[PDB]
């Protein structure tokens, strides 16, 4: 599956955290074999 | 609205990386003044 993401810090900018957020959402979606 | 959640590490078990999506969610969702 994807690797797990890299967390951007706690200053990071609402966009990256929004792009981090997604990004967890699909690994989280892969590792627990639900992609809904 | 709640303080910015805390990154519980790379190697945190599953459980504790969806408990941190959930509150990244909730965090986000204030941010954004978008609570739906
Ligand atoms: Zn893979
Ligand atoms: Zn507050």
């Amino acid at each position: 599956g994807p690797s797990q993401p890299t967390y951007p810090g706690d200053d990071a900018p609402v966009e990256d955290l929004i792009r981090f957020y997604n990004d967890l959402q699909q690994y989280l979606n892969v590792v627990t074999r639900h992609r809904y």
